[PDB]
């Protein structure tokens, strides 16, 4: 009855996310993008959307397209979280609007290692150093996410842990403008309880793992706010490009 909830959530997570941690770790060893040269020969096969323009824009257009694909997946995942579909539609929409990027950056850690991150469904690998060399302010976009991911990955969670974590992020009672705050809080309370007991069984060698994950929740909220602004600046200083319309509405005057 608590076991069951963890199982239903894990199964929803396996069904709805194309990329997960087991799949990514196996992969992380294919085609490396480490400079402008290797970037272009990536774009002869891997990235077929803006197919020219400034390399910084091509890169993060490709990146925002992946984020939008993750938002799509997160929406299906949430509909499978027991209780979520029973909320008023505007509460479901509100939870997703304010929750998806906290979940995105949490799950992004799974396709990152200290050297770089998987891209294009794991058939490309862009190095951390290469991103760091891009012209300002594009070189500052992914670095704080790598920083988060390195600390997160050190916790050595598996997908059964992460599925519960992501459900807890989405079912959050303090998003602005919720109608049934009481019930969403009870949903959250249940998931977080199951998460704690799950971590105690799956990781009995780390007593402080549950508090460490609650710290990561706090970290992600800060990470998302800071990302919103960096995104805003790039829209102001740069319009060779175009921010995805969905991301525009999500980021707008939230934080
Ligand atoms: C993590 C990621 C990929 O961060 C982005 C960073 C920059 C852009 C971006 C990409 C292309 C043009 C832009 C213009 C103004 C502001 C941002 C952009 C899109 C996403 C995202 O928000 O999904």
């Amino acid at each position: 009855d608590l076991k069951s909830l963890a199982k239903r959530i894990y199964e929803a997570y396996l069904k709805n996310f194309n990329m997960n941690k087991v799949k990514a770790r196996v992969i992380l060893s294919p085609f490396v993008i480490h400079d402008m040269e290797t970037l272009c020969m990536a774009e002869k096969t891997l990235v077929a959307k803006l197919v020219n323009k400034e390399a910084e824009v091509r890169i993060f257009h490709c990146c925002q397209c992946t984020s939008v694909e993750t938002v799509t997946e997160l929406t299906e995942f949430a509909k499978a979280i027991p209780g979520f579909a029973n909320l008023d539609l505007n509460d479901q929409v509100t939870l997703l609007k304010y929750g998806v990027y906290e979940a995105i950056f949490a799950m992004l850690s799974s396709v990152m290692n200290k050297d770089g991150m998987l891209v294009a469904y794991g058939n490309g690998f862009i190095t951390r150093e290469f991103l760091k060399s891009l012209r300002k302010p594009f070189c500052d976009i992914m670095e704080p996410k790598f920083d988060f991911a390195m600390k997160f990955n050190a916790l050595e969670l598996d997908d059964s842990d992460i599925s519960l974590f992501v459900a807890a992020i989405i079912c959050c009672g303090d998003r602005p403008g919720l109608l049934n705050v009481g019930h969403i809080e009870k949903m959250q309370e249940g998931i977080v309880h199951v998460l704690r007991l799950h971590l105690q069984s799956n990781h009995p060698d780390d007593i402080f793992l549950f508090p460490k994950l609650l710290q990561k929740m706090a970290d992600l909220r800060q990470l998302v706010t800071e990302h919103a602004q960096l995104v805003q600046i790039i829209k102001k200083t740069e319009s060779d490009a175009a921010l995805h319309p969905l991301l525009q509405e999500i980021y707008r005057d939230m934080y």
